[PDB]
């Protein structure tokens, strides 16, 4: 099969489009209760204009809101990226709210993968309380891939989703290594084991030195949720966003 080649092309063409106004806005809107592909680039733009008008103009909006021009192309934080890309992959005609879906708390990653169906595609959304980090694990029909973004500030360095995708988005990651990360046990692992796993799974250069386990919240809660997806449908949804 040629799923991986197509997946790479699909993710590529999608990422390239994101420097385009309408594509960026539809991709990284944070309303999760309607179909992502139903997001209208002019509706969103009107909403921003309105919001700015309400704050007495752009100058004043920026002054009160931190300095951000809300018209600018967005570099998504990890939650916004994970949520939206999850939406894009799983949605057909029924809105999926990734913030409202049920998450698993008392089952390990190995437990769950073993129960998933073999000829089906799944994407897993991970909320890692130890890293303070959301990211996706893609499981096409075993082999896994990481989709993520990161503004930094925690154990891991900043990484734009575009860069991550381009350099590591098709980099198969070990299920085995993945289980060791996604485990209550991970918190009490030696500094170098932790560092090594983080770099290996989540750092763009596989580099221990860019990781800082002193920023881990060791009493963190690990939660994740998986969802089946139609691969062709994922391509559909991606093509739509890229085509704006």
């Amino acid at each position: 099969k040629h799923r991986v080649t197509l997946r790479k092309a699909t993710l590529a063409s999608l990422m390239q489009s994101l420097s385009g106004e309408s594509s960026n806005r539809v991709m990284w809107n944070d309303r999760y209760d309607t179909l992502l592909i139903a997001r209208d680039p002019r509706e969103i733009k009107n909403a921003i204009e309105k919001s700015v008008t309400d704050f007495g103009g752009l100058e004043n909006y920026k002054e009160l809101t931190g300095g951000a021009d809300p018209f600018a192309l967005m570099t998504p934080v990890c939650g916004l990226s994970a949520n939206n890309i999850f939406k894009l992959m799983t949605e057909k005609d029924v809105p999926i709210d990734p913030t409202s879906i049920e998450y698993l708390e008392n089952t390990s990653f190995a437990e769950h993968v073993n129960t998933l169906d073999s000829h089906k595609n799944y994407v897993v959304i991970v909320n890692d309380g130890r890293l303070g980090h959301k990211f996706l694990i893609d499981l096409p029909a075993r082999t896994a891939y990481i989709i993520q973004s990161d503004l930094g500030g925690g154990a891991l360095p900043a990484v734009r989703v575009e860069d991550w995708i381009s350099r590591r988005g098709s980099d198969p990651v070990s299920l085995d290594e993945l289980n060791q990360l996604l485990s209550k046990d991970f918190s009490k692992m030696p500094d170098d084991v932790q560092t090594r796993l983080l770099a290996s799974i989540l750092q763009i250069d596989k580099d221990p030195h860019k990781v800082d386990i002193k920023k881990l919240h060791l009493d963190g809660k690990l939660r994740f949720a998986s969802h089946e997806y139609d691969f062709r449908q994922f391509q559909r949804n991606a093509q739509y966003v890229a085509g704006l």
